[PDB]
DNA sequence: TTTT
């Protein structure tokens, strides 16, 4: 090893690269403009840069989690600050529940059920919390239904994988079961490519009836009772007005770091109470 | 970090980046030749003055919006040499409404009554307006009637978008509602192309009867009755001569000053009255 | 800034770019190849030279205009040496009248009667002083009826605007009144391409009837009576001989010299008498 | 020779080339982060690095070879740490039997008998094991049925050769006998190549009846009697639980060094016996 | 300017371009190899070579002229050694008319007689004058009948023109006029392309006859009379056997010095004499 | 000359270079890592080592020939360790006949028999020979029937050609005798391609019946009595078994060594005797 | 001009450059890899060198000759080891007329008899002495029978191009008597190209009756007549056997500097006698 | 001094 100075600077950015997670540059203009005035007094190229951010992101990728980058740093563990608590209070759910719940599905504890499904109408607000968590995560991954044969457009090789409004075919949907399930598999891409799906936590985000699986134009209802067995559901009956979201990253670090201070066990049970 | 120089000054040139809003080179042609001199003397070239413009654009896009970049640094609270305030006293507008009424459109204040619409004759000179406005705004998107399936063709993530003149097909009637009331919703650009719309500032420059929206060959009016909950409908019936235009930054500076000096509340009303 | 030396020098060639108005690199040679030695003693490249060309030409574009390129900076004073004033004392023009018509014309000192149309045979030699005029000024537009949807193929955003000899269609005839009578409109250009016309100068070197609008295959007489109160008719019936011609930019430097020493009020009138 | 200093580190690196086998970039990521440390301290490109990286890859394909890079460097001896140790005594395998076996078919020791042929359920988890050695070995070949003409897609020029689950087609049959019995043929590529396939060691993963060779539409039986004569049947009817796998690489080194340290000499035999 | 000392010496290869007139590299190769040892000594490249030469190309073509790269520097004044004058004197020339003809042919002089045209048999050598005389000029064009648009292939504004055999067609034949009598008229290229021709000297080396003007299939005679003003005939009934030609630079710059050295005038006549 | 330092280094490569006969980068691996490590520590690049690799190449191929490069270096003198002399006198070959027999081929002693064909079963094992020779020899060509009007893909102007089996059409029989007889003759390639064959030394590795020559689809006679005086027959009736081959060079290179020792005649004679 | 040290040594490869002629690198190579090793030693590029061989190549092409090449340096005089001249010899050619005869051919004395004809069988060897001339010289122009309107494909303005076996159609017949009797005329290349043809020496390698002029399907002899006074017919009716070639530049060279030391006159005479 |  030489051990250089300047180069040394850059270990100092890997930190930044493991303090909220950083993969692409929206983020990184989003933090704060200190270390592009660092950049800009050091070097003004575009080489080194590249190569740490492609290096973090490959680290990021084959080793790191999500969890991982939801553990909070700061303890302030107050109850009254956390404004999605109150949704929860609302729609009927422990507060030591639902938190253990998905402490065992960020952390692949439970490893069988490794989904958590919403259900509720849709002038909610869980796209908004979805949309929230996706952009706190440094590799999150949107289906959005464009294509026939490629619904997982932007889930490459991410965290977490969020599945939007509208039915799969059946031409994937026991496939789906190791994605739905915590499993790996092996799928087909686009054209010449076939990459193994590793197990990663999935939530629906489909606000409607999810398991009411349309094939096309005719509803099927075999796959509903396995998928029982392998999701949780969480429906809700509470509708929220304005002014009740655009929530951040230093309240659901917030809520990581309480609901780990205290650990609940959570028992194996689809269709969750409405207790608490 | 290394803190030399000659980058040094680059942070100087970031002052310029936020004292009057350049995005491309027209604006930074017309400002000063006395930049370009001194980078000129500095160093000739076309990397690090392309990275600082780059950048500056993202962090303005990403961070910065509109109503920051027209607040006024002068004080001087003239209203004789506000040229377009006898517009405003002419068409029959109150010196203390519309002013606090682009305040809130500008800021987001209402949120949900985020449009203002302007009505009347062709003849009166709100186009140069719109435009002298849209070149003070360092991005600006305008609504351009080219493409069947793409209208917001220079609307891309901007600040405030400006609708031209003509009727737009039932397709995405319901998605403008998005763009005319303040709300996020995802919409479809081009061939493989998704990109989510901020609740932006939008204005209405069609002069025409804007609530008359024709379906391509049939005038439909099932959309006129909500709209009226989410814009704002400016009316007037005086017709302007010549020699009443050229509106450029500072008297639009000074204006926006003279109206955050004076805070003056809006009530919820659509149709504005002829009083004041 | 830095402020370096040979950099230093590049502001001496600024003075050159301001002293007779370069754009391209004809005009360059022509001057003097004293520029160009200095130029291969300095450094032998293309990228400070490319850099400062299109500089100075962005700056001519949105900043100079024409007439301030005309203005004369020796006194000679001098109306023997001044050739083309025979030809204005033949035809039947006072000297102190078609002068300040075309100072006013140059500096937009009307507005409206921004348009000078000249008349009589094509013997004559107009053509001649025209190229020259157009040679003189550093962003010159020349109307070549080439395309039949793109004849202002030269007129890119220039200073001149000239009309060459063919009737135009029925389709931006009114558009056309926008750059015959000093005014901004938005025009069509080629695919995908909108640009503003700028109220620029336009002289029409059509020698034939310009009044008689052919449409394609039928004369038209709607635009002649409102063309009448935007342009200015300078007919004449005079015809020239042999080594008239060959002028060059000092002889009308010296005469835009001559004619702004003296200012001379003038009227509102189409039809230029044959008087002086 | 030079001999300078910074390029005497590389020669460090070559140990981790020889240390655990790195082809690509994954494992190198997933081996230890010092590496890219120093490598980003010392020299911030990308000529030197991707020269030692082909040179090492080009060097282990043509001289080094599997079972070079499969010797355990720490002398544990530890068999009850050995976990895959379980599956072989539950299957009904002699401890001193598949070690030797498997020595001696990644040795090239037997010659012709060059191929493991294991049968049972698909619900075992011999595919788990199959593809951790192929992620240990550094040159692993998968055969992945996708092209008509090419099922070979991977085996390009490794050293283990993995079977997955299909039948082959009656065109090169023969010829997969000279990948079955340890020998050398030249065999036909896509367009325009012949590469000559060494003798390279091949197990086949294939859980089903690999006897029952279906020519496209019809099964055939006349290979399934010399086949006999090269490979060797390993069948098993114990089915495995969960949590019996994530098989890392100092598992199979310490299993390969406890084969390695008792030599047990291996008789002539396809159907394995079901003793020990 | 900086005025180093290696560009210094670019000054010194700037008399070369002055000296004889180069262009292109055939006849940089022809003059002498000293000039390519002191650039293969100098620096090695071709990025101010081609700079240097493209500089003087242009300046040659926008400056610079044909006869005033043929006046002669060494004071010969020799007739015997003048090979071409035996041709003259046996055409029945006198020896002080054809030379002040061509003397003010090429300088200008005359300005309607800008053009001298060659008639005898094919046998003669004209041919090889011309080809020689064409070599001499650096900058020379061409008109060799390939396309049936686009005759002057060669003709990219010169200074000498050639006319080679063939017959006009009637689409610009009074543009040949401004061609044939020195004129500047703008005319139009292959697609999309226009060019103003300058007065340049013009030589018909059509040794038929060039009068009777073949339109396609018809022979036309009502232009013959107009050219007979504009042109200069000069036929011949000798015939030159072998060893009478390879005419030089040398030979024809002694020949432009003596018939400069004395100034004859020459009288407006198309058909030249048989006298002297 | 400058002759530095570290390119004299690279003249001793030239020794490698001429040492084991080095082309492309396949035997440079083979051969031993030290030069690499050399290479590595001395400059990381690839501008001058393929610099020196083609400079060998072509100094090889329009110099050097192949015989040159079969001398060994150290005088061993064994006949025991040679286990290919086993071979040849099971077959009933003379030790001293074969020898001096392709000594004489290689070296173009005879002239016109300057082919040997070998003639005899497939499971012997001259196919393995045949490519270790070809292994050995830097220049080699192997003729794969892949192409209609191209067989010789490889044969790129090498050292040694090696026929495979097949028959050739007839096309080109007559010219082949020109390969076959040590003749020189222009032959046509691909498209716009032709190159003139060198009389090379071919040796025929057809076990087949090369005589029978089938055009297409019928076998004809009229070329096998000439090419009895132009190659040699080499028939053997003798099977080998298993672990008789893994020829390297340095046994080849010894065997050439004995044979050079010892210079003995060869009579002109087709079929070899069954003696010695 | 500068002169400095290492660019010096460039001046003694032009002492090679005029050596024994080298235009592009197999001759290079042919010649001595010293200057290979020179050139390794001094700097390791490709854009000085390339420079200077292209310079030399257009130097000899504009300036130098053929026989300019081909004179001896070495006073050898020994007519036992010139190995050609006992063909000349039995052949019936006398020693003092060929000789002068192709040095009048090659220095261009005769001016109209440029060109030898050789006829008798294809076994005799004229075709390989005709391919060691072109060898020798660095200049050489095969006519490939390829094209049906480029046959001179190779013939790209060098020294002597050499007319293979076949036939001429009727469209350049009488432009070939240029080529045949050394003569300048323009020729038609292929596409918008126009280049004259130089007299250029040209010798006949048809071996066949070349004055059988086969008008692709019709033998013409009109052209027979005057061909008998611009060649000359080398006919012989010798044959010769084998190993009667192999002519390199020593010899050919000391020919030439036998037959330049003895100057002999020749007649005017097609027919070549069959004396001495 | 700091490029290829």
């Amino acid at each position: 090893v030489i051990r250089s100075k300047t180069s040394a600077r850059y270990m100092e950015l890997v930190g930044w690269l493991v303090d909220k997670g950083i993969t692409s540059e929206k983020q990184w203009i989003q933090e704060d403009q200190a270390s592009y005035i660092s950049f800009n007094a050091a070097s003004n190229s575009r080489s080194q840069i590249k190569a740490a951010l492609d290096n973090a992101g490959k680290i990021m990728s084959l080793t790191k989690t999500a969890p991982d980058y939801l553990v909070g740093q700061q303890p302030v563990e107050d109850i009254s600050s956390n404004r999605i608590y109150k949704i929860l209070e609302l729609n009927g759910y422990d507060p030591q529940y639902a938190a253990s719940v998905f402490l065992g599905w960020a952390t692949k504890k439970f490893g069988k059920r490794n989904t958590i499904w919403l259900f509720g109408p849709a002038t909610t607000g869980k796209t908004n919390i979805a949309e929230a968590i996706a952009h706190t995560v440094p590799f999150y991954g949107c289906v959005n239904w464009t294509n026939e044969n490629f619904p997982f457009n932007d889930c490459v090789d991410k965290m977490v994988i969020w599945w939007e409004e509208g039915k799969m075919t059946a031409k994937v949907v026991e496939s789906a079961k190791a994605i739905l399930g915590g499993s790996k598999v092996r799928v087909d891409q686009k054209c010449k490519s076939s990459a193994q799906i590793d197990p990663t936590p999935v939530i629906v985000t489909s606000n409607t009836n999810m398991c009411a699986v349309i094939d096309g134009n005719s509803t099927t209802f075999e796959h509903q009772q396995p998928l029982q067995d392998r999701m949780f559901k969480f429906e809700l009956t509470r509708r929220l007005d304005h002014d009740f979201g655009k929530v951040t990253k230093q309240e659901v670090k917030d809520f990581f770091r309480w609901a780990k201070d205290h650990v609940v066990e959570v028992e194996h049970e689809f269709y969750v109470k409405k207790g608490g």
